[PDB]
DNA sequence: GCGTACGTGCGTTTAAGCGGTGCTAGAGCTGCCTACGACCAATGGAGCGGCCTCGGCACCGGGATCCCCCAGCCGCCGGCAGCGCAGCGCCTGACGGG
């Protein structure tokens, strides 16, 4: 269900692990179930520390 | 280099701590009865294997942003150098005193 919504955003009809890793990581609750599992070819969540960004 | 706030110390003070009750709740165990899960023999069809064909995605090529950059550009202002000047203390007059 969470994965399917992600596939909608990228518009691909076929579900893909990149969706799966993305889906199960945004939900903080489901995150706790798999806090020590790594998905094949999952890729990290898109995140950047604010300080790294330019001052303005 | 600044400065505050947290360590050190002192002086209350109070609730922890001790020792003492007194209770019954609840855990531990036993006796005994039941049902429910394992076991066994059959059965078929759900699932798994083997093909096998379209199109979702990949890939390309092109056009479309769009942030990223920065000199242009001006405003601003303050510093700065020059200029006009305001005030004062002395300089020096006006006029009586020495």
């Amino acid at each position: 269900e969470l994965a399917g919504n992600a596939a909608r955003d990228n518009k691909k009809t076929r579900i893909i692990p990149r969706h799966l890793q993305l889906a199960v990581r945004n939900d903080e609750e489901l995150n706790k179930l798999l806090g020590r599992v790594t998905i094949a070819q999952g890729g990290v969540l898109p995140n950047i520390q604010s300080v790294l960004l330019p001052k303005c």
